[PDB]
């Protein structure tokens, strides 16, 4: 076959590997090329913090949880290689704050070490009076995606920078397969207004001093518009904001002097933490992930396509999941046509 | 009254900062010396990874476990400051690891969060049975030396480069009180057989994505004969040698692989990591500590002479209590003279 995929940030690559490390033999060759106008360290992927942890409550797709579990299992299953730090791997502790009293998560027993934090707790943090306590792991994007990028290379996989313009236009390229990976440019190639953009500033800092991570909650301001603070493998990641339907792509200054007072505030240390950038990535925010199997028929050419986008904030939590799940659809394809 | 303080560890200046503290407005001439052949960065206290953590087993006295707390409860105190971490204090979270199961510490309620480890955690270390999880502090000596001299020497502290070759020639200086913080070299200044050197080997690598510390007890080899990993603010210590008795100050070729190797098989990440530097020092190992009052004269000259040595493998984690508690002794030598 030609398989096509476009996009290379997280799903993007990692959903290519996940096919090819199952449907490739010397005497079966497979031919996977990956389409892009953006690679890494500049895609929404690299700007993410990288910290195993879905939302708060309950998912709308129970598939959801179930992909977000074989992440998670998939992962540590690396923490102990050699190599775990070289994919962006570490394990990581840390605090979770609330205002009130909430329900625990369904993930509580999923990562390790899971609790209610103590009164003595509760105090070194004076505007919050509950909690939890855990560990998780940080899968860091600029990394991830950079192993995944060589991974991949070590396996033949070619690469190409292109602003595709429709699927057609990849149909007449003469591609069987489409896997359609671009997050929250998914509404150009084919409408969804279902898909609104998820607009996140951070503020990187040099603060090594600071080993665990620190997430507050406001529930009616909604996930990421309260303050929070991760370690990464070389510097920390302070965020804030995650407005959403907003896609203005410029660093602006309200949301930084909300993201350092506000981190400031929890981590009165950062007074001497030199800044190293700005960033502003755009969450794939949809109420489902949509994934997949879709046919066309542009003029002449039958196509067919698969799509895995609409991770909003959570793609890295889930990617290893929804990019099995992917080549479980590719394999069906693949018995229709008897290879 | 003239003051002089032998030795500028953390032991000599953390006691002088105590008693000027308590004493400065209150007694209208207080002179105070510290006098040390030593100061930060060549000290004892300067290879100490700084963590906070007491002996496994039971205390040899109540009074240690009382000041082990005190300096616990004090250092917290500062946790949420601005200047925490330019004290060299941060917090740190991680994992004691053994052979067999063992009992609760006696510290297990001083610390944060203290928990057994579960069976998933325990498969993260498969050499490893059974283990504590606990968040505490890190207190980093280099640091914290460098905090207390700026301190001491703002409330007009005067510090000399010196060798003490007695007491008598200190007394006959013109000291009326003498504070002996001379850690593992006190046995020159008077005989002490019960006071002998714990050497450590330790390797400060560069590996700035480990966040949580890790201790192994091997209890047929006794303490801290067995891996650790310590994280610092700017970078990690690898040590496991506490080898009492042995004087050799020259780094030893076994002791680096035992320390290397042993390290790697804990975290085999620290493959990557580029070593920056390897040294040795001398914990003033005591089967308890000598904290104590002791009047000697010399002709004409009588002087009061209060010892504070033999802090082994734990003097960061004591060192407050142990300073209180001498500016409480200072505090009758001033009333058996009326102030
Ligand atoms: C501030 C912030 C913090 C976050 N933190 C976390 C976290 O801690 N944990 C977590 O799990 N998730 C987090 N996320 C979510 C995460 O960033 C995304 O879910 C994930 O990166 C999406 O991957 P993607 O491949 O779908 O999108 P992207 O990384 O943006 O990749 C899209 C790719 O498709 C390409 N593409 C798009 N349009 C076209 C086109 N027309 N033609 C050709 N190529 C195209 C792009 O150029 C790019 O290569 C965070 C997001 C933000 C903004
Ligand atoms: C590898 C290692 C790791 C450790 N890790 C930890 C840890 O994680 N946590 C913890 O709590 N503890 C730890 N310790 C223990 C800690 O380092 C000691 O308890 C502490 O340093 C003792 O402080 P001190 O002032 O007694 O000794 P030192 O810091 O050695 O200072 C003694 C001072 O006295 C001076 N002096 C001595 N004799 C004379 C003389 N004749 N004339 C003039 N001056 C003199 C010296 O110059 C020096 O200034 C560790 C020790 C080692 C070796
Ligand atoms: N008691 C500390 C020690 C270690 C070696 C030698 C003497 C003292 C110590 C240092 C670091 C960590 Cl992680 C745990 C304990």
């Amino acid at each position: 076959m030609r398989v096509v995929v476009i996009g290379a940030g997280v799903i993007g690559l990692s959903t290519a590997l996940c096919i090819h490390e199952r449907y490739h033999s010397v005497l079966q060759p497979l031919d996977v090329k990956v389409y892009a106008d953006r690679f890494t360290p500049f895609t929404t992927t690299d700007v993410a913090a990288g910290l195993w942890q879905p939302y708060t409550s309950e998912p709308s797709n129970p598939q959801e949880a179930n992909w977000n579990q074989q992440t998670f299992n998939y992962l540590l299953s690396h923490i102990g290689s050699p190599n775990a730090a070289n994919m962006g791997l570490t394990p990581v502790s840390g605090y979770n704050l609330f205002r009130e009293a909430v329900p625990d998560p369904y993930w509580k027993d999923m990562v390790l070490g899971f609790r209610k934090l103590t009164p003595r707790e509760l105090d070194m943090f004076p505007d919050y009076r509950y909690g939890w306590f855990n560990t998780s792991l940080i899968l860091e994007g600029r990394k991830y995606l950079q192993w995944l990028t060589e991974r991949l290379t070590e396996r033949g996989v070619k690469f190409f920078l292109r602003k595709v313009e429709s699927f057609e236009e990849v149909a007449r390229g003469g591609a069987d397969v489409i896997i359609n990976c671009t997050g929250v440019w998914a509404g150009v190639l084919q409408p969804d207004p279902l898909l609104q953009p998820g607009r996140g500033q951070i503020i990187k800092v040099d603060a090594p001093w600071l080993k665990n991570f620190i997430i507050t909650h406001d529930l009616e301001r909604g996930i990421y518009n309260s303050p929070y603070i991760a370690p990464g493998l070389q510097a920390v990641t302070l965020g804030g904001t995650f407005q959403v339907g907003n896609w203005n792509e410029i660093n602006n200054i309200q949301d930084h002097n909300t993201i350092w007072e506000g981190c400031c505030r929890l981590e009165p240390t950062l007074k001497d933490a030199k800044i190293v950038g700005e960033y502003t990535g755009f969450g794939p925010v949809r109420p489902q992930v949509r994934l997949e199997r879709e046919q066309l028929r542009f003029g002449s050419s039958n196509t067919e396509v698969i799509h895995n986008y609409g991770h909003g904030g959570y793609g890295l939590t889930i990617h290893w999941g929804c990019a099995l799940e992917v080549a479980k659809l590719f394999g069906k394809v693949l018995e229709e046509r008897n290879l």
